[PDB]
């Protein structure tokens, strides 16, 4: 009776919202270290950042590390990485962790 | 700025919660319409049915009506859709919005 999963129309990439403190400043293609689960830890790809967020900025967790001083991706790979995401319709996340290992290795 | 997009290796079943109302009994692949955050409503698609949420059964958004007593997915076409997002890695939102008009 209590919790229903349900599925909803999302936008394009289903991305997650962290939020940057004071002074770290991060760029598209760069990897980050972020908080997941009531006390664990991740890595991850930033997209996009912008200046907006569904929810409110201080009730985003914040980013603990940026990886990357640069994109660890060519920039014409990662245009296209986002576009066949978004084009075939596969999960931003799912594509650009998957193919890191193939395209530097 | 200040939001950073980050993309995870999220999961497979990426969904959302939504207390389940008394005397309103639904069960998977019936059409809900829920609150979405800050505003009022719209259409979703129950995928499960738990008795376990992430967050406390208190501050958890509640739903408001069931568009459906019956499936609108078979539990043929609910198996075969499931299986599509899982083998060809698409969100099971998607698969299922997409798909639900071409059913009818």
């Amino acid at each position: 009776m209590p919790v229903a999963h349900v599925a909803l129309p999302v936008p394009l990439p289903r991305t997650f919202d962290y939020l940057l403190p004071e002074g770290m400043t991060v760029k598209a293609g760069c990897r980050v270290r972020v908080p997941f689960g009531k006390q664990q830890e991740r890595i991850g790809i930033v997209v996009s950042v912008s200046d907006a967020s569904e929810l409110p900025l201080n009730e985003l967790k914040a980013v603990v590390e940026v990886l990357d001083s640069e994109p660890v991706f060519t920039h014409s790979v990662w245009r296209l990485l986002l576009w066949a995401a978004d084009y075939y319709h596969h999960p931003i996340g799912d594509v650009l962790f998957h193919a890191l290992p193939i395209l530097l290795r």
